[PDB]
């Protein structure tokens, strides 16, 4: 499904500086993303929901 | 910050299921949005994720 | 399945502390047991532990 | 602090799989115990608890 998504400014500066980091540790830039890294922020929120 | 996410239909069901769940317990469908809750959802996660 | 387990001094006070806050929401008996909370709490590390696997 | 917990034989096994799987993904024996993993997975989700707040 494909959803809109309302985040703060701190979420998005926080989620570039994830990838940033990942980059920083060898992760090629084509290889990242900030949508598949607010898929797995998304499913954190989730599970944590559940518990 | 508007953010399109495709999601899988695991978490498409299980967003569905907790507004339901609102929904039973007694929230108005006018308070009730995906948006919001996969919205909030998502800021929660980000939290988790700093802690880990 | 029974678990013994060491953990630190500040672990131990903030558990202390969750149970106290659900006592003055008016909690009792299982929402206000030390092994029950530390219990979901190891339950909730793993979920999230396991959402990186 | 001692602490005794109860937990389901669903999670008591998972805490066995997550040791074998550092165990392939460079770690060593006698480390990655299981009181170890027990008790990082139990302050994990004590500071999850914390951003929940």
């Amino acid at each position: 499904a494909k959803v809109n998504l309302y985040i703060s400014n701190d979420a998005y500066e926080k989620i570039n500086a994830i990838i940033e980091k990942r980059r920083q540790e060898g992760a090629r830039e084509k290889d990242v993303s900030f949508s598949a890294t607010a898929s797995m922020l998304l499913e954190l929120g989730l599970r944590v929901h559940e518990a």
